[PDB]
């Protein structure tokens, strides 16, 4: 396979939860390991924002998207928000790529900043630290001064800041189309293949 | 009315056509006047990604677009990319508001240097200058440190960087329902009364 | 009137919360919507410093503050620190300016790097992002370079860093007329109307 | 009215003593109330420049700008480089707009290191923390790098930095003329109404 | 003794000259040398807001002082402004401990930029320079970034920044509970013993 | 002869033509060779503002400032915007003094960021690369942020920024005494001989 | 003559009269024009450290110091420290080198933030603006980080930065010798010829 | 005692030898423990401008320095500079004040950027990450930006620039008084007794 076998996916408490969960949909079709973490806020906007009945505690959550996704058993990991037990936790751990889709400003303003409250913000402080992919998806507007330079010095750093903001340049028809087009850039940006978006100019071999 | 008599629109060349079109519409009917401005890159994205026969020149784009949104005689001005005589090329010029929608990295880029190579760069310096208001949309992810410290430095000289981000929380059913949560903030930023995305939390008494 | 219909009032851990509890009361007066948030360590410090039983759940904290201000019903509306239903917490709600009296050394961290961990830091958020009022009130001695720091970054970005430090020039005659100095102050950043404290050399024609 | 009304009127050391006394007629005209305010350079500058025999002390110089512009009783206020006891001094003050007209670089030094070693750069500091509108008009050529740097710093406050450099785009005539034009940017940034310079494409709708 | 034999206290024209005096009646009550330095603005500000009929003249203004705070002679040093004499402007004088209390906006301003316009100033860069203490008590609110940026530089370069803006958690009774409190931090910072202000939790042991 | 042999002369589309057409003509009464430029916005500037009927093409153009002028054949070269064969374009051409009079905040923005997009960017590019004298006229009010970091970045660099800000300390009498005010200062710091503007002082020995 | 024909040489307040005395004598030994400023601080220096009695007032100091240096009448101009007059207060005066020897901290600081408080800051202000050389002659020590930071950006912007430092590798003999090595170090700085100090190394031609 | 019992003395290649050799002696006579180190450049210079014959290697260098100074056996220790076990090359060394008189740029560049090439840079080091005293003698002039960025950087660390500037305001006679002065002021910096330069103004009770 091209890109990596394991990736932590985190979701955090910005509207966009439909993104993280055609995500995760996604990297599991690819027969993909999933490391996955959800933050006390993510949950609510989940429930405000979808009809996905997620469960509270991880090994009802785990076993609730093993169902939803269609995955194998074991394919998707679920861990708490203060579990340093998890690989995520230490870079001793097996190499994994990191995404935080979508990732609050407060989550932003943590990795940032190195705060590292909970595990989500503990991982991202991992896979800086060992050169490790981060894919940092905000979804905010306006972006202030503060989100900007929380966003700067990261990508300085060499994580990945991909905003939530879909191009309509393949004619998009519905929300899902939308949705898919950010997957699809995240995806992209793992080195993960992907349909959803053809390859722009492919075909275009001279004017 | 609330928020300005006059807007500066100008159309660029990234992906979100839809989004320009939009918020011309719902300008019009708030019976704001619209100085009216495209890039030749926005000609071509408007082109590929709308079905919307936009003309060539100003005045025909400018009979066109006033009948496409049912606009009045001379509500919307259209100025071409070197007319220098045109309102939004002095700082002695009526005051307007001025958004750039969608924004091109090229456009964020001139703005953020100074550039001033057509009309929608000098305006963004005139509008800046004079202290009135500046809004950019832009439309890319990922967004590299380059797009970032230029975000950043118009940010923090009182530009509002407004990315094409729309959110998911008032169960948007359709691409349009998405292109409106953004034309929506825009307006807000502008101080526009608009009816499409209500106010959070409004009826919340406590809890 | 003159100045915002609503403000959002924070209270937070530093001494000073005699200032917050004036600010209230003369909000009230003025006949403004409050919306009132207050964190756990202000609790305690209310507890120590004041004699205002202040009960511990927002819907008993409403009843009480409205009450002990002579307030209307829903004039003030108090937010519990993770609601995230609250007006406060998304740029999409109706414009208040925002005011942090007291604002402990954490609570001016937190804004200053976006943490955004409870309503009230996740309020500032907003407030900078929509460019809405914010005023903060910090209560320290010494200022270390972290705090300084933190207020620097804030003004820089139009936030109104007004200390609780009142001035002596209207000789003050009581621990009163002190609080009310600083509460003035604020008043006037806000643009309300206040009578506590007259305006500097308004009789003074020349010399 | 539109506009402020009271302005702080500071003329200090530059060349351009005509600059400040138009712009002193003409808010004398537009009804304003004005607290003049001048320094002892300044008086050297308006004697070798210009055939006003100003009077040096406070109420004699009332007295004669008073007449000079035909302004009502105690619409022009003087007030001496010492005294505290005038409104610019605090920020308890009713609301001024304030103007340095011309700036010299040694009073911008002051401004934007914060001196606050007369009554004009004391009441600047005023401005600056009270977020009052602060326009400096400098007149020196060349700019150095330490007129530069203090000039964007303040700027990047949110004081407009206007200097003394007129344009020629509505041919004029006289000195007068050249005059005239700096003190309609100068009104035109106050918001305050002067017709002395037209709307730039007011009447232009299309090409 | 603990803390320093000999304390420059310079008074500067910042509301606040309670503090200054109250300052001055500890340090003396303590057995300590004082040089006792005065702007002509705090001379004003003294003049305005307190009954003391202090003299203009240093050695009248040296009598009049060891009378009022029953000083030994030769016991408070007075110093004119420009008395480049005297011990504070010379590294190469015995080590004295230095606070400006109250300290203006402006002479936060000179000590920060190294100005050295009277013997405050002056005797603030020596301290600096030969590394010996220098604590400033400003009085200002709201603060600018102007007064930040200069609060920061020279707590960077290790000056005490000690803004008046005492705390309410001994449940201050009195005007003089609060002056009481800033005086106590002061010379906690000196490491003079007080008891005014008791040991925060010195008897506490647990929980 | 004192001063440069060469200047390049290049006009932008500030206001102001006025400036550059005097600076033409001195330097070809000084007999100095004079290599010309001119942007596209500069000659409808010159349109607008002059009764100037200036040629479009290069040749025409020459011909027609050579008469002008009253200059020899040969003494004034005009190249084109894109005509990289001509001397400004390389630093192995021989050595001139360049000048942007005026300087539009367009092209002030392209000068400091090293844009190339034309013979004037070149060409100033090639000054600063070689040490060689360039100075710039920037004719805009007010400044923002923007042109303050351009004018500062290239003024740390060696280049004279010297603003179209004309002082009226030797009386001017005509809008011509104040254009050639600024044009003495130009030569002034060229090093070229002028006698439109007297020595300050020269005459003074005491007092 | 190599060298500059005229210097402007300020002597301000720091230890070190004798530099400024004896170049002086240098400057007129090798007949050039010197505009000569004093401040009141340094007057005092003089009085102190010096057997000189210099007069108080500008002509008899002049009076005065060309009988101390055996000057020609007119060689030494001496202007008052408010003679805006004086051809070094602006830059369309005849060209002049400026020393300030020695250059207090006071003033250090005053050119380094633009000041222009009296003739000798002002007349610093011209040079840097003016791109004519600027020498400090600072005498401190320790040098604080304030210190330091001003001679970096003025070092930074062109001037010299000469702190009262002699050398002993010419085996000085007496105190003149270690005036004579700092004042040859300035005049070989200026380019104007001296004996005092002979080439380092001029007669070693290899190993 | 007051003051350190232990200094390292380190002497480098700067002109002044004498301030290194009159400390040596100086701290002896204080009873002072001496780590003395010597570098091959100062071993040059002290050979060239004294006729103090100094010995090449350590332990001869000691005999003669121990009998130069009259100071008992083993109260100076000479170190050679590459002698890792000597105690300045390790913080867990027992605690030193360190100086370098005269300090070279070229050993000021080193401390400045951690480079640590023989032991005198290696004990710096060590000085600045124990948070040991450590006084820099810089000897230069003119000090470049390079020697003023590293001496700034060094001062905001907490290291002691005191340049090797000597006052006059005691009336020196000699080129010994002159070297006096500064190794006093060395000796007040470290806290050490000295009666070499009175305490300036210690007499002064008033005016
Ligand atoms: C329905 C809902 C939508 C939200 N949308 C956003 C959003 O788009 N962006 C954002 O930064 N915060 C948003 N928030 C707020 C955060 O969830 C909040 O600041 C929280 O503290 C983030 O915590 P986390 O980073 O641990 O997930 C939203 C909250 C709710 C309830
Ligand atoms: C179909 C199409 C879509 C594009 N989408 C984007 C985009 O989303 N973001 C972007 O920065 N540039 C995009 N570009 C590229 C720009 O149009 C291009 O860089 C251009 O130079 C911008 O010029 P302008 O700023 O004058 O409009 C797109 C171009 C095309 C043709
Ligand atoms: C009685 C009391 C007084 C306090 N006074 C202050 C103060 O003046 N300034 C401050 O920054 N913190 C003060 N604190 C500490 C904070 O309350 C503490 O750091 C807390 O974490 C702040 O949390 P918050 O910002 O959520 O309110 C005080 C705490 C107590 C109990
Ligand atoms: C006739 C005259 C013209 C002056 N022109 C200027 C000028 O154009 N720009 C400037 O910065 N200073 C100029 N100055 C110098 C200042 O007046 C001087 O530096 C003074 O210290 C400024 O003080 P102030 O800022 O309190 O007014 C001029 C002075 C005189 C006498
Ligand atoms: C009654 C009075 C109160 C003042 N209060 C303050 C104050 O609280 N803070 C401040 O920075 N300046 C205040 N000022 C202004 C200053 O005194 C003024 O800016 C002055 O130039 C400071 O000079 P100094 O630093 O030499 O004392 C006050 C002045 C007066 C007369
Ligand atoms: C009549 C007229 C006057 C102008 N005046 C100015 C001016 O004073 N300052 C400025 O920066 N731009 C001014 N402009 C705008 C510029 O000409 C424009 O931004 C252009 O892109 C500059 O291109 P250039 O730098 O290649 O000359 C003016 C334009 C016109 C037509
Ligand atoms: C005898 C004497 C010696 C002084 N020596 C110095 C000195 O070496 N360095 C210094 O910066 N200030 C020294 N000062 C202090 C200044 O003179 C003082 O700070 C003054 O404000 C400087 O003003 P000026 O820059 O206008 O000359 C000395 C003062 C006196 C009276
Ligand atoms: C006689 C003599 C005098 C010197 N004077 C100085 C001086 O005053 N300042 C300086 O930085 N270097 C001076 N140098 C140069 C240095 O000694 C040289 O740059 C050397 O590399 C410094 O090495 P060090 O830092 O290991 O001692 C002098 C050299 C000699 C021989
Ligand atoms: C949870 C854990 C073992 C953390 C330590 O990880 P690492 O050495 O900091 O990468
Ligand atoms: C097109 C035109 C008249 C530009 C000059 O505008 P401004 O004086 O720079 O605001
Ligand atoms: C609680 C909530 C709906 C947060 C989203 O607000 P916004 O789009 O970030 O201003
Ligand atoms: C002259 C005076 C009362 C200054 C105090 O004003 P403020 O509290 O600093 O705005
Ligand atoms: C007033 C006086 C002797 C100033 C010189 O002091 P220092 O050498 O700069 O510490
Ligand atoms: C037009 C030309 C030959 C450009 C190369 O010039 P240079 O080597 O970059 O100074
Ligand atoms: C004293 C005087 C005429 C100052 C103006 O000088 P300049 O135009 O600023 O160089
Ligand atoms: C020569 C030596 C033992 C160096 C180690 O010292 P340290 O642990 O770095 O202070
Ligand atoms: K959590
Ligand atoms: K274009
Ligand atoms: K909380
Ligand atoms: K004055
Ligand atoms: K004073
Ligand atoms: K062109
Ligand atoms: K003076
Ligand atoms: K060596």
């Amino acid at each position: 396979m091209s890109g990596p076998e394991r990736i932590t996916l985190a979701m955090t408490g910005a509207s966009g939860a439909q993104y993280g969960l055609r995500l995760l949909d996604c990297l599991v079709q690819e027969e993909r390991e999933v490391h996955f973490l959800i933050s006390k806020a993510a949950q609510l906007v989940m429930a405000t924002e979808t009809d996905v009945a997620l469960p509270a505690k991880p090994q009802a959550m785990q076993a609730f998207l093993t169902e939803y996704c269609g995955a194998a058993a074991g394919q998707i990991r679920v861990f708490g928000q203060n579990d340093w037990m998890a690989p995520p936790a230490s870079g001793s751990s097996a190499p994994n790529a990191m995404v935080i889709c979508p990732c609050s400003t407060g989550t932003l303003s943590a990795v940032a900043t190195g705060a590292c409250n909970n595990l989500i913000e503990r991982a991202a402080d991992v896979a800086l630290k060992e050169r490790r992919p981060l894919v940092l998806v905000p979804r905010e507007a306006p972006f202030s001064s503060i989100h900007l330079e929380n966003m700067l010095k990261l990508s300085n750093l060499g994580a990945v800041i991909l905003p939530a903001a879909p191009g309509f340049f393949h004619q998009p028809q519905s929300v899902e189309d939308l949705v898919d087009f950010v997957v699809a850039r995240i995806l992209n940006t793992l080195g993960i293949p992907q349909d959803m978006l053809p390859r722009w100019g492919e075909q275009h071999l001279v004017s």
